[PDB]
């Protein structure tokens, strides 16, 4: 069973802003999602300090990066507190009505795009070098839910029947033809070396075989 839902108008029209703008600096993208794990991973760990039974589902906090040339696909996986369905579809829409519209009134007064972590809609950066993104998410008190969109207006939201994940939300990317550099191995150690050097956590970078 798949279920369809529209974007707010607002979350919207910012996709496609950032799908149709020439914009050459992309690899913020990589900043912004390791970004969204990272905090993830803090609230967590936060939440464990007063109930370690949290951790049940996963004890190790960490993120890994996995390229997948065959598929063209990039899979930003973390074991963060997770998602439930309602964040999937309400909360966190949301939150990002009022963020997209800061930002897209910021885009006029001069800013440019690779500030769009200040207004807490970073996600969206997925869209300057993916065409189509999905959400894999397990929160401790929800079933596994897998969130999917190509951007146009629309979302789609399912139970997740592959393959289960304990806690956490994994961001597979379904890279644009013309944006493969992202699955070599140097291009990804430059960015998170770049953007990413201080997270306080664990990035291990997936080779391919
Ligand atoms: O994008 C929507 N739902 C899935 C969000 S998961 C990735 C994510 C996206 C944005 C933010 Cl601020 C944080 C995390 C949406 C939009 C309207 C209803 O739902």
């Amino acid at each position: 069973e798949v279920e369809t839902f529209a974007f707010q108008a607002e979350i919207a029209q910012l996709m496609s802003l950032i799908i149709n703008t020439f914009y050459s600096n992309k690899e913020i993208f990589l900043r912004e999602l390791i970004s969204n794990s990272s905090d993830a991973l803090d609230k967590i760990r936060y939440e464990s300090l007063t109930d370690p039974s949290k951790l049940d589902s996963g004890k190790e906090l960490h993120i890994n990066l996995i390229p997948n040339k065959q598929d063209r696909t990039l899979t930003i996986v973390d074991t963060g507190i997770g998602m439930t369905k309602a964040d999937l579809i309400n909360n966190l829409g949301t939150i990002a009505k009022s963020g997209t519209k800061a930002f897209m009134e910021a885009l006029q007064a001069g800013a440019d795009i690779s500030m769009i972590g200040q207004f807490g809609v970073g996600f969206y950066s997925a869209y300057l070098v993916a065409e189509k993104v999905t959400v894999i998410t397990k929160h401790n008190d929800d079933e596994q839910y897998a969130w999917e969109s190509s951007a146009g207006g629309s979302f789609t939201v399912r139970t997740d029947t592959g393959e289960p994940m304990g806690r956490g939300t994994k961001v597979i990317l379904h890279l644009k033809e013309d944006q493969t550099e992202y699955l070599e191995e140097r291009r990804i150690k430059e960015i998170v070396k770049k953007h990413s050097q201080f997270i306080g956590y664990p990035i291990t970078l997936f080779v391919e075989k």
